[PDB]
């Protein structure tokens, strides 16, 4: 019966060091007229690039793909938690020419709320963790959009 | 609980000149079994190429990517509303060799309405209206599929 | 407002000859939490390749995109069929170096099950059979997922 | 210590029914200053496609891949001869959706001439011959290009 | 009987306005043990990228494809002319997402010279100039490489 | 004036383990009529891969360029030396779905010789080494053509 759709900026960090890696979140909600209960999946990608003088490259990409369910409390708050996987794709070019890929899968879990201001209008707040090896990535995500 | 799946013919035009840009529709809708109000989604691609004697080549593609409420009437009748995104990519090859390319985003939005003559089955109607730039191309759209 | 995601193995076989086609399978089904009926899609994907000393290889794939109706029959069993369409490809490869290929699409059908040993948890059992040509493709399938 | 290199239009014609394959031919060509004996690589390619108001389409595509001796007679006029391989992929695609595609490879001959009416200006003229399973495919070439 | 392969650095300089268009330039070069006249064949590329706080994004990529008669004047000395075509890409990103990409074709000629400090050893320098559309680009290159 | 082009099999082995890598060699070379030296270009190709019933799977492969100076001894033997550039590419997935990719550029060096058994027949047989990191990879290669 009603679907929310929503887009924002998303930004990880891991254990420590890589530093700030930016990017992006979607989600899409699904609610019925007449239950509190619906479902969210959520696609969240982040990167970041780290180039030179030298010529030593690096570049980082993560993927996160989660779902679960979303509860409504009211007519403009709502909560919900996800879990899913997340994807790491690290790459390194040491020069002048070596060039080394690795990647990997690891479990992926989130919570967040969506605020409705207006009735069509929603904003919504995330956090994501996921594992991947051993290294823990956390991401924030703060999206707006439409409920239809 | 209910979906409805259709897909038809698709025919634009935009402001006075570029002829009739052929193509084709999809939409997906989704109902409650005891709510009158869901949703619909629709993806929507036209074409057109025009070659020659000479050499000069141009092609014009269009998409459009739009989502909304569904409406249900009666047992036989819905009415939808969708807004979203339209996207155009212009081809020209000036012979013998000089190629040009653009493409942009605009605001997309449309109506339509489904009759259902047979339970199972769906007859599909809309029109869609994108700007991009100052371009307005208009399409209109005829489908059929399946309720399940 | 349910989600229901299980993934598993596939198995084809067709009219006698070509032998086990191995692969998998993944459906997605939504319920309302007021309605014993909802939805369910399915996608299958089989393959086998067989080579040689001689040098001659093949390669068959197959496809299946399906969608139906899903009913719950209590808190531990549901049943579903779904319709839609096969796509096989066969590649041949006739020493040392003739190759041909040849693809099309036919009617596909199925049934299955789902049983819920735990709330949110779900076993998948089901069977697709497709025609493709003048060739009967039949597909048994086994998956695991989630219901949230 | 010279080369010269040449491109052209190309017609294949195959054992009477497909028609006339229309497309290019390409060659360079290498001399020394003080022996008559030289040598030369030749590349063609061909294609035509025929389409419908029924749907059936079909695309046939040849290419020639051949080198040889080239030997100067005087200073305006030289013959060559070459040998190599020939390549065909035909393409079938029978409405609304059966698609079939085979290519193998074959022996090709060719032989030609050419002609320098002023130092550094060549007119070329050849023809090429290939097998290719049973079907005899020849191709006619007339080019022009620059001697250095 | 001898050839020589040289690269090094090239760059790009157009009417005026586009900056400098860095990049590389290979050539191979031929010669007869008997003769001083042999020949040389040219690859140039070059470009140049354009970003921004706005958003904005340009990027200007240049090919040279040349070749030509190259003469020994002594042991350590030798001079060449080329002429051949010029390829120019022009992409444009206007933010937040209008996309316009034109490219063409153009006449190109150039001239070098090449050193032999050491029998093996080759230092090249050359300069290349091409037309494209209305815009003169002109390319200096300095290279080294071996004569083997 | 003349020149030969050959093709064979070619085998590599790195320091101990890596076990033989199979693939093949393409040489082509020019001579003058009237001088004995001239030149030899040569492309090799090997790889590996290893898969499981666990899972694991790997894939090594080499590339080798090489060119350098031919000389013919008599009418029917000629002796070659090349250098160049090794590349090495090696992927490692390892179960369930850890992918790590590695590759890099080395030195590269080969000897060859070729006997014309008949005038325009070829046999070729050469050994090339590369480096690589710290890795030695030497390949050993027996090919067979034609002198046009």
């Amino acid at each position: 019966a009603t679907s929310t759709v929503t887009g924002g900026y998303a930004q990880s960090d891991a254990q420590g060091q890589m530093n700030k890696m930016g990017g992006f979140n979607l989600k899409y909600r699904y609610e019925e007229d007449n239950s509190p209960l619906g479902v969210i999946g959520s696609f969240t990608y982040t990167e970041k690039s780290r180039t030179a003088s030298s010529g030593d490259y690096n570049k980082n990409q993560y993927y996160g793909i989660t779902a679960g369910p979303a509860y409504r409390i009211n007519d403009w708050a709502s909560i919900y938690g996800v879990v899913g996987v997340g994807y790491g794709k690290f790459q390194t070019t040491e020069y002048p020419t070596y060039k080394n890929d690795t990647s990997d899968y690891g479990f992926s879990y989130g919570a967040g709320l969506q605020f409705n201001p207006m009735e069509n209008v929603a904003l919504d707040f995330s956090y994501e963790q996921s594992r991947i090896r051993s290294v823990d990535v956390g991401t924030w995500i703060a999206g707006v959009g439409y409920r239809f």
